């Protein structure tokens, strides 16, 4: 059967340019500051009446935190054509379209930030440090190095809490003061931090993600005391969560919870579980004294909702013929080499036989998690006649800082066994006829892992924004990612040469896609050249698709077409082989 | 907002749009005709509207049938994309009952005549005329290189031949007694042939400068031109001669060239006929006939004087709308020597609108008013096609091809930069994009190089980088045409590779994967120097990457048609 290609794109496009919405706080007069990819590129929106303001002229990255009621908002904009070199841009919400350059701070990778109104506190990271600046009518100040990754959580007053990733892929809570500057770490011995927002008695009330469970503890940032924090109710307690997307206190003194479980989140209030739609929910914030979250499944595109009747305020729509073609989606426990259980997601394709041809799509991360939350790239499979099989293999986030820290010294390899018992799983289960991976970032360093250390699983495999070399990597790496690299290695160069996948280009048996940003930070092109040359030499069949003035993140719809657009031609061509 | 898709759906149907080409008259007074689309081909009976598929199978051609056998000889590739064939018979009365015919061994199918009593073709295996009668296969010579028989007459057998020198040469054989003569036309190489009734063979002699009809006497090789009782021929001042043959009525039809477009003529009087470029013409129910293409018009049968379409591929009414016109520009360039250039406008773009300059491959090749597949899907998505005859082009004089030796790209550049000027001179052209493979592909890398802001964006495919690697790289033949098209100073100036620096606009690669005569290699060292170098480029690497299907589209074609239509925003 040929290949009906112009449907696969129709269908890419649309699932592509349906609106897809973030929230992110309330701004001026009782205005819902969203994020949404709509008109086909990222914008930021004032909601308020049934109506948007878009604030931002160019497309943006995102937006800082906002605190409730400030007049303006701060935009993130990425100025060097994908490099993830950011800028901030100021637009006072009484003047949209508006933006001024904050010039004070130089063009750096913005990692996080929050907006008092006052003060602009964000981290970033330069070539040679992660820091925690602040921007007022003093100019910009460090306030404190950081050793690694770190993001600011809250602002409440003078204290700033954070979270940092400052060893062993642990989580430390962090605190800082906006008047003396400074750095404090809170270090937990049974686990990670996960959020955190700062009490009105000046305390961090924090999510604590143990080796399988979750819970709320109080830290008092003068001496590093913490307590487990008790709730007016115990719908949280009983609930048993193993992971905490987010917190935060409301206006009102309420504390709003957002927790999950098997990829499905719950939203807490001062304990009480709030009904949600199925699925999994960002920040709640406090709008006209209603409760909003944003909210996602595997079938919903993200959307905005008011809670607790769950009907949306924003929601893009898809044709009925897209959403026939997610026959339905479930979470299965594959065990894997070593008798754990690996929780997976599985897409079932309309467009399908059972058994039919399966796309095994590896999570990038390795800290991220394949829930019950709208993957474009999922559809896009689905659509095309591909069932999906998503595994959380060990190093994933939501199920237990004990699952996650699995991988730190051991990458392409506890987690590659977790892969292939899913796509084994699969084949043996009569849910798979052929199996494929596919996977982006680390996703794409792993369909590389899989087709060097495990050919023949697979019949093709298409790596994307790939993990080529970790030592050329870290060699082209900033403060913060080198940081980073050096914690999933655990430091050992040996498991940074072992584990790379342009070390074993002779074991490659299967066919190879290859789509790669021209100009991405996290993910050099460099080294895929190098790749490209050893697979010429070995005589290797590949095909590579290098996609110019995009990164990582991609925010405009023709990006997002040219780099999946050629992973779902080559799968499709694959298919009639 | 670029819609990839309306760009995918257009591409599809110009892919898919069914193409014709006629064979000739055959059983009651019908038409035989080949059927072409994404790579599968049919033959056919017209005779009344609707066509009579006589194949069951796809095949590779037909043999050309004398006026009015009642059989087709179909030829058929043994194996998937193998190059030999095998012959099959069909009755015209009995269409779909295919005989094979077993006495014909598999082999590598040149030629063919049916004469309806004797199968006569040319094959290799050596290279040989074959005979197939009732008696069995006959070899009536063996030839010294590749053969294709033109017309049989009686015993008498005309054809034209490779073999040896570089012009075409034109040789006879007897039904009966087999053997070969061979003619050569010293100064001239013959491009078409067909014996007179008096048993003499009219040739079309294609020489350095025009084109003229001669006429070869078998019996004593004396070559001397024919003049035609109308003066219509003579005075067209062809350059080529594309078919001639002889009527049943003894009239003699000759299809000649010049600037790109053909003109029918009968007895030296011209027929009025639709502009572009036209097919062999038979008598059929006593009206010319004849087939018919231009770069807004898939190939199609047509009738003469009217050119009304008999049978032609359908499309839609927007992308019909989308294509429309080609003419014919003379632009001066930088030595005062006029460069005949075709344009093809875009109904999807306004005046002055974006345009890309079509630069085409060889380089001793031709872009004329025909059926082009990249030109069509280009201006289906908006943009105003530019294709040069630059120096070195074909179907101008031997002059004109080769002044492009000893200069890669320096002269022939001017001439593809003086078209880009044109296009922006004359009120066309809003913004310029240059576009081309093989040895296109290397023209716009040079450009880009050495004339920096004249595009605003590049498309460069199955290009060469280095020439100094390429000849050392290449094999004898490709290296022994290095060697003319280039010392090795020229070489490396002339190689894009070493001028990455002046490239100041976005670039798109497409390249095969696993292509012999140009190399991945190269291209990935081109690469990192414009990754080194800060510059943003596109890349699109395939593997097998002649545009048949839908899926060599895929490839090779809609990389460069997205990259352009996002350039343009
Ligand atoms: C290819 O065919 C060549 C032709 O018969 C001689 O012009």
């Amino acid at each position: 059967m040929p290949v009906e290609f112009s449907r696969i794109v129709r269908d890419v496009e649309r699932l592509i340019a349906v609106e897809k919405y973030s929230l992110q706080g309330v701004v001026d007069g009782d205005k819902l500051l969203v994020v949404g990819f709509s008109e086909g590129s990222v914008n930021a929106y004032l909601y308020d009446g049934g109506e948007t303001v878009k604030l931002n002229r160019e497309p943006i990255n995102s937006v800082l935190d906002p605190h409730y009621g400030v007049g303006r908002v701060i935009l993130v904009r990425d100025v060097s054509k994908g490099a993830e070199q950011h800028a901030l841009f100021k637009v006072n919400t009484s003047r949209p379209g508006e933006e001024q350059r904050l010039e004070a701070v130089k063009p750096m990778r913005i990692l996080s930030g929050v907006d008092t109104g006052e003060a602009v506190v964000f981290t970033g990271a330069t070539e040679d440090r992660v820091a925690l600046y602040a921007l007022d009518g003093g100019g910009l100040r460090e306030l404190a190095r950081l050793p690694g990754f770190g993001f600011v959580s809250d602002i409440r007053g003078d204290l700033i809490a954070g979270l940092g990733f400052f060893g062993g892929g642990r989580v430390s809570l962090f605190t800082s003061n906006l008047s003396s500057g400074g750095l404090r770490v809170f270090d937990s011995g049974e686990g990670s931090f996960s959020s955190a927002s700062i009490s009105p008695g000046m305390k961090v009330t924090a999510g604590l993600e143990t080796a399988r469970e979750a819970r709320l503890v109080t830290v008092d940032p003068r001496d590093g005391s913490v307590e487990d924090l008790e709730l007016p109710s115990k719908d949280f307690s009983s609930y048993r969560p193993t992971a905490i997307t987010w917190l935060g206190y409301l206006p009102d003194g309420r504390l709003a919870v957002v927790a999950r479980r098997e990829g499905r989140s719950a939203v807490f209030i001062d304990g009480e579980r709030v009904e949600a739609p199925q699925g999994n929910h960002g920040r709640v914030v406090l709008w006209r004294g209603k409760l909003v979250t944003s909210h996602t499944s595997l079938s919903t595109p993200p959307r905005i909702v008011s809670l607790p009747s769950g009907e949306p305020l924003l929601e893009g729509g898809l044709p009925e013929d897209l959403r026939r073609s997610i026959a339905g989606s479930r979470l299965v426990w594959v065990e894997s080499f070593d008798g754990s259980r690996v929780p997976t997601y599985v897409l079932e394709s309309g467009r399908a036989p059972t058994p039919g041809p399966t796309v095994v799509l590896v999570h990038g991360g390795p800290f991220a998690e394949d829930s019950d939350s709208w993957d474009t790239f999922a559809a896009s499979l689905a659509a095309a006649g591909f069932h999906v099989v998503m595994p959380n293999y060990r190093g994933s986030t939501g199920y237990g800082e004990e699952w996650r820290l699995k991988i730190i010294g051991d990458p392409c390899g506890g987690e590659l066994e977790d892969v292939s018992a899913a796509a084994r799983w699969a084949r043996e289960s009569g849910l798979a006829s052929e199996l494929y991976i596919m996977g982006y970032s680390y996703g794409g360093y792993m369909t590389l892992c899989a087709l060097t250390m495990k050919p023949g699983l697979f019949k093709a495999g298409v790596a994307g924004a790939s993990v080529v070399d970790w030592e050329e990597m870290y060699e082209l790496s900033d403060a913060a990612f080198r940081n980073f690299i050096e914690q999933l290695t655990g430091g050992s160069r040996e498991i940074m040469r072992s584990r790379s996948p342009i070390n074993h280009v002779d074991r490659i048996k299967e066919p190879l896609a290859l789509i790669h940003p021209q100009n991405a930070s996290r993910t050099p092109l460099k080294p895929l050249l190098r790749l490209m040359g050893e697979l010429l030499a070995r005589g290797k069949t590949f095909e590579a698709h290098i996609i110019p003035d995009a990164g990582h993140a991609i925010n405009t719809m023709e990006d997002a077409v040219k780099i999946l657009l050629p992973a779902v031609f080559f799968l499709a061509t694959q298919r009639e082989r």
